[PDB]
């Protein structure tokens, strides 16, 4: 899609088989998602958060759609108030910022 | 421009009369700026930074040059790690996520 920016964007993606919203952000480099049911091995990792560091788990090779865009990689699952799509999976479905 | 994610999308803005270095976020409401020079009145406020809260001043109506662009709209300044353009800035330029 084509996407202004007067309101946050906001769009639907489809993880672990479940509909969440998430904000697209280019100022993050890594992908952080609200905890959930997912399946798989995954590796401890410690980010900010607000208030304070938040623990994460983080899982490899996530298949993720994006808006109807599938992408594959990093998701570091935790307790983010907000669901962020970063730079890592941006790029995965080629969106740039234009002006 | 048309910029890709596979960096961080970081541009050259003008404000002040000053260049500087900042990122094109679109997960960031409102734009930031490190410490500097400039004329004018402001309003004091609090913002969430790295480590707790930071203090800001807000600017209104301030002209900024983004990549060559120009846009009026309220910058907060303080001491932030990254100089950060929010929706707020970007919405005057005309940017869109696009994918």
């Amino acid at each position: 899609p084509q996407i202004t920016l007067w309101k946050r964007p906001l769009v639907t993606i489809k993880i672990g088989g479940q509909l969440k919203e998430a904000l697209l952000d280019t100022g993050a480099d890594d992908t952080v998602i609200e905890e959930m049911s997912l399946p798989g091995r995954w590796k401890p990792k410690m980010i900010g958060g607000i208030g304070g560091l938040i623990k994460v788990r983080q899982y490899d090779q996530i298949i993720i759609e994006i808006a109807g865009h599938k992408a594959i990689g990093t998701v570091l699952v935790g307790p983010t108030p907000v669901n962020i799509i970063g730079r890592n999976l941006l790029t995965q479905i080629g969106a740039t910022l234009n002006f």
